[PDB]
């Protein structure tokens, strides 16, 4: 029968319906509030599309062909709104600083910030473990990888939050303008004054031409940063943990073998992802999926949690198994816009769902799974809260 999309019984749990269609409507038309999107669930579908040239970040494709002249690419120059060749430009001149040793260097920092957090929880609570926990977590990294200094921080999370919906869109609109500001006179204290960090290495960066980020490249990146790491983070930690919560076997083998805490990982992206859609595509010209064809001018979503739970691409999807291979799994996307995060989020995933195993052995929900909240917002799968009981701190 048929099931709820984006409405009703589908924010508690999406899973069924994504099932229904990959089963039987696999390029479909939503009708969502500010406009309908087709949504792609087919695991081959998506990592196809991924990689179709036809499918653009170009939002001026949705522009009939006489309607183009005076339009600007972006509008903000970041880099996950562009395609080829301005988009090679900026990956390039960013992934130079998201260097290994970058990436091993934040790992005592993303430690001591989970572990100062789980210092302050109480034993019975009950606790938001959203609010308490995994909200906390990937500003404060944020803050620690670009270089926010230690006093600006509890101003920076203060608007960061504001971002992540607290009440109207029209403070988030001036909330950009406070960060923007915030992160300009920023670059000018790293630019006299160069320190080990991210915002300071993206202004050496210069290819042998001499590029290099201009001063409106730098802060769009930076706010980029924050703005595709903070909120995706948050649900991979709320979701992982509600997956250990939620199924006894596989929290068992964790606890018997911590080092399965990277594969644990790569099974809760795959499991139920953060990013349950990729942001929308454009198609520049009609695409035909799984007999479908969607027109040009349209906007495409690209089902990444329906893709990875697709039984074509991995036996037994509905199955959480941390031993399981996750090779191949679309939560962190596929081809040119890959997550260019991924290394850093891995991190955070199993530093904040490790640790906090570790340190409360016996945590547990303080509800019923009937009793979880669901943020109601297309692009994600993220509790709005987490009651649970922190239990005593192991011995
Ligand atoms: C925590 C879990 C995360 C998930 C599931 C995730 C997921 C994704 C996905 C699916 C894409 C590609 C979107 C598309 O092709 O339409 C993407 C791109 C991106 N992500 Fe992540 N992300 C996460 C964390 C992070 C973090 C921590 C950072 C930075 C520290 C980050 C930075 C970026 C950037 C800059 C892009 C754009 C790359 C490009 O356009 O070339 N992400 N992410």
């Amino acid at each position: 029968e048929q099931h709820d999309l984006f409405s009703g019984t589908f924010w508690q749990n999406p899973h069924p319906a994504y099932a229904a269609l990959r089963a039987e409507d696999p390029v479909r038309k939503l009708a969502l509030p500010d406009g309908p999107v087709w949504l792609l669930t087919r695991y081959a579908d998506v990592r196809e599309a991924f990689v179709d040239p036809r499918l653009s970040k170009d939002w001026r494709h949705t522009l009939p062909e006489d309607q183009r002249a005076d339009m600007p690419a972006t509008p903000t120059p970041m880099m996950i709104l562009m395609d080829p060749p301005d988009h090679t430009r900026l990956r390039k001149l960013v992934g130079r600083s998201f260097t290994v040793r970058r990436m091993n260097e934040l790992e005592p920092r993303i430690t001591e910030i989970a572990d100062g957090l789980l210092a302050g929880l109480p034993t019975d609570g009950p606790v938001d473990l959203m609010r308490e926990y995994a909200f906390q977590i990937p500003v404060q990294v944020i803050c620690e990888l670009l270089g926010v200094p230690a006093e600006d921080r509890d101003d920076f999370s203060a608007w960061s939050s504001v971002l992540v919906d607290d009440s109207p869109a029209d403070d988030k609109n001036a909330a950009m303008g406070k960060l923007h500001g915030y992160l300009s006179d920023l670059l000018e204290r790293k630019r006299t004054e160069p320190d080990d960090a991210l915002l300071s290495s993206l202004l050496a960066v210069s290819d042998e031409d001499g590029d290099r980020l201009s001063q409106e490249e730098l802060v769009a990146m930076a706010m980029l940063l924050l703005i595709a790491g903070h909120e995706t983070t948050v649900n991979l930690i709320g979701n992982g943990v509600l997956a250990l919560l939620t199924h006894p076997d596989q929290r068992k083998l964790l606890a018997e073998d911590p080092s399965l805490i990277s594969s644990a990982v790569e099974e809760f992206l795959r499991f139920d992802s953060p990013v349950s859609q990729a942001p929308i595509r454009f198609t520049a010209e009609d695409v035909t999926y799984s007999g479908v064809t969607i027109p040009a001018g349209e906007m495409v979503m690209l089902g990444l949690a329906a893709a990875n739970r697709d039984a074509d691409w991995m036996p037994e999807p509905d199955r959480l198994d941390i031993t399981r291979d996750a090779s191949g799994g679309v939560f962190f996307g596929h081809g040119i816009h890959f997550c260019l995060g991924a290394q850093l989020a891995r991190l955070e995933g199993r530093v904040a769902i490790g640790r906090l195993f570790a340190d409360r052995p016996e945590l547990a929900l303080a509800v019923g799974l009937d009793e979880l909240v669901y943020r109601e917002s297309t692009l994600v799968r993220g509790l709005s809260r987490m009651p649970v009981t922190m239990g005593p701190r192991s011995a």
